[PDB]
């Protein structure tokens, strides 16, 4: 069986949770990981959980793989990444059983609470600076451990509730194993990799740091921002590639304040050295939300 380090400590299967499967009932398909369906479900007043499952058809690289996930996701302690509640790997199709997100992804939860007409504060620049300090907090949590996510991107974040009160969250780690199995990637290719949220040493070198996540973060801002649209809007992965490495940076999102913006340049220095570590960006964050100038500006309000 393969072995996990992590802050020093070894974990393998026999450490994770084996939840007995008559105690699992799949409510609701809620979409697809990289491998596998993803559901709704119950544990048993029943504990609510995300049921990430394998397909049975699968290889013997994808059962490793699947484990693994298990593994990364069930050795974290911290409020911003998701819980593991544990697995049923012992029946057939198998399964991670994962704290349900009840607001979604992040990605379309921007996109549809965008302030429309129909509603005109759905949203406001504190919530956005939330959901940013959120996440942030889960990236210092991984940088102080010694993790590099590799994928900090919107549709990697998770929001426990669509209402007031909503805690962001890092839910995905699909990347970082499939790094810590091979040390390259991997399954997928070029056309794969998440470029758009990629640095310069990373594409051209394969040199990774939490200085890579700086990077992403500043990425996944732009996208918080942005209310959910794609970063460098009408470009190719190459175009981004090229564009990044001459220089090149994402303008503002429409109506971004100038301090949300700058944190969002920093993030995106040329080197690695230049760029802020996540306690930084933290007490950048928190400087933004005690701003009126910052909170009091009106999201775009899209007809
Ligand atoms: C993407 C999503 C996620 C959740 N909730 C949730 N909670 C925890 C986890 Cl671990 C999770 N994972 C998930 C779900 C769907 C697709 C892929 C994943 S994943 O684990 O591979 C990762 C990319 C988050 N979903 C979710 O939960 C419901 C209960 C609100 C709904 C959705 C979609 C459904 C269709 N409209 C847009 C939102």
């Amino acid at each position: 069986n393969p072995n996990y380090c992590f802050a020093g400590k070894t974990s393998s299967i026999s450490d994770l949770k084996e939840v007995p499967r008559k105690n699992i009932t799949l409510i609701r398909g809620l979409g697809h990981g990289a491998f596998g369906e993803v559901y709704e479900g119950q544990v048993s007043s029943p504990l609510q959980v995300a049921v990430k499952t394998l397909p049975e058809v699968c290889s013997e690289q994808d059962e490793l793989d699947f484990l693994m996930e298990a593994l990364i996701i069930s050795k974290f302690n911290h409020q911003n990444i998701v819980r593991c509640i544990g697995v049923s790997l012992q029946s057939l199709p198998r399964f991670i059983l994962l704290e349900l997100m009840a607001g979604g992804d992040l990605k379309s939860f921007l996109r549809e609470t965008r302030p429309r007409p129909s509603q005109p504060s759905s949203l406001a620049m504190l919530d956005l600076l939330h959901v940013a300090r959120d996440i942030a907090c889960g990236c210092q949590y991984l940088e102080e451990n010694h993790f590099i996510h590799r994928d900090i991107a919107a549709r990697n974040c998770l929001l426990t509730c669509p209402g007031p009160g909503r805690v962001a969250k890092i839910g995905d780690f699909g990347m970082a194993r499939d790094i810590y199995r091979a040390g390259y990637y991997r399954k997928g290719g070029c056309a794969m990799l998440p470029v758009k949220w990629m640095p310069p040493e990373a594409f051209m070198e394969g040199i990774f740091t939490s200085k890579t996540d700086t990077w992403s973060f500043g990425v996944l801002l732009w996208e918080i921002f942005s209310l959910g649209y794609m970063p460098y809007p009408s470009k190719s992965n190459q175009e981004v590639l090229e564009f990044v490495t001459s220089g090149g940076r994402m303008d503002p999102p429409k109506n971004c304040p100038g301090p949300v913006y700058r944190i969002m340049t920093q993030c995106w220095q040329h080197q690695p050295e230049d760029r802020p570590n996540f306690a930084i960006i933290l007490e950048r964050i928190e400087y933004c939300t005690q701003d009126p100038d910052v909170i009091n500006t009106a999201l775009p309000i899209e007809y």
